[PDB]
């Protein structure tokens, strides 16, 4: 099945990096008032040289010129209940990542700019155009995303909520689901841009924007702090469910860890998991399995992992119920406490 159909944005000034129109893939579910808007990930680029290399061999992440006219919705974007026990009947939207800016940019290609970085405006424009295609009738808009798209959720969920309020749709409840986008600004295991520096450069290169309360806390020159979940999350007003492997492969990569493990690395990995667990202690809606993985929630077998006997589709369903005191047999805070990758037997097998 190739069930989500491409729509290029009607406002063609809201563009991918190369000035081609951004867009979204949509499958409507008539009669459902739930809307899932999913932000794709795919790292980022932060200067002319690394963006030029990405343009040569990762061009779909910078341009819509070669996008297919359809995509198949998978995992949380699947419309089959067997693959998606959570939201199989929802209106499904997949927003391709073609701005290379962690969904933070508001800058057009121009005179002075080889590339456009418009991630934050792409989300705004997708929402605006969907209002005319049924989103105006929504009861819940869940802004979800994986990896850089998961960080994108944290950066954008409250702006979507504010946009809908200002446009006159106060009854749509905006919520976020940030998958694999909750990173630590920690020390590398071995020195090698530890993300903090690349994001600091990105913000200037992209004209990148962060949520307003977080911006007001950290102030000018320090907005990179808001790309780190544990710092931006407490400032958010919308409900946000956080999914994060305790030993996320991309976190390990930026930490310069590449997997017989000796004492120093064992301690480093154990400490990483404990720090991740610590940052989620006061996140009431979370799913954080003790796995080394790069797998994301749009994979078809996303249903298989469990924490304390509860799957992510079940936890997300419990979260929905909690947003109608904790619920009998329906938990929402699911963080592993065991200290080493795959100490949870249900971790993705690879
Ligand atoms: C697999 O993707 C990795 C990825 O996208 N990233 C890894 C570190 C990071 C930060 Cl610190 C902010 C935004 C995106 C990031
Ligand atoms: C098109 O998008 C740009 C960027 O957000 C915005 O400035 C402009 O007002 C939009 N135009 C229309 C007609 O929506």
């Amino acid at each position: 099945n190739e069930d989500l159909r491409l729509h290029l944005l009607l406002n063609t000034s809201v563009t991918c990096n190369d000035g081609s129109p951004a867009g979204y893939y949509l499958k409507e579910s008539r009669g459902s008032r739930r809307w899932l808007l999913f932000l794709e990930g795919g790292w980022y680029c932060f200067n002319r040289e690394n963006c030029d290399s990405r343009y040569d061999t990762m061009r779909r992440l910078m341009s819509s010129r070669d996008w297919p006219r359809t995509r198949t919705g998978t995992g949380i974007l699947s419309s089959q209940p067997e693959e998606n026990p959570y939201w199989w009947n929802a209106n499904m939207v997949f927003i391709p990542y073609c701005s290379s800016d962690v969904w933070s940019g508001a800058s057009s290609k121009s005179e002075k700019n080889e590339y456009a970085f418009m991630g934050a405006l792409i989300i705004q424009e997708v929402v605006r155009e969907l209002l005319g295609r049924g989103l105006s009738g929504a009861k819940v808009l869940l802004l979800a995303g994986s990896s850089a798209g998961g960080t994108g959720v944290l950066l954008n969920v409250d702006r979507v909520a504010e946009q809908l309020e200002k446009l006159g749709y106060p009854a749509i409840q905006v919520r976020g689901l940030a998958d694999s986008g909750w990173f630590l600004d920690n020390k590398q295991y071995r020195h090698t841009c530890a993300p903090t520096e690349a994001i600091r450069r990105g913000i200037r290169y992209w004209n990148g924007v962060v949520p307003e309360r977080c911006r007001r806390q950290f102030q000018e020159g320090e907005e990179w702090n808001c790309f780190f979940g544990y710092k931006v999350y407490p400032t958010l007003r919308s409900p946000v469910f956080v999914v994060q492997w305790l030993f996320d492969e991309a976190q390990l990569t930026v930490d310069n860890v590449h997997l017989p493990v000796q004492e120093g690395l064992r301690l480093y990995i154990q400490n990483l998991g404990r720090e991740l667990r610590h940052t989620l202690k006061d996140v009431p809606a979370s799913f954080a399995p003790a796995c080394l993985s790069h797998e994301i929630i749009i994979r078809s077998h996303w249903t298989d992992v469990q924490v304390k006997g509860t799957s992510l589709p079940r936890a997300l369903h419990c979260w929905d119920r909690s947003l109608h005191t904790p619920l009998k047999g329906c938990p929402v805070h699911l963080v592993d406490s065991c200290p080493w990758p795959h100490c949870n037997p249900s971790c993705p097998t690879g």
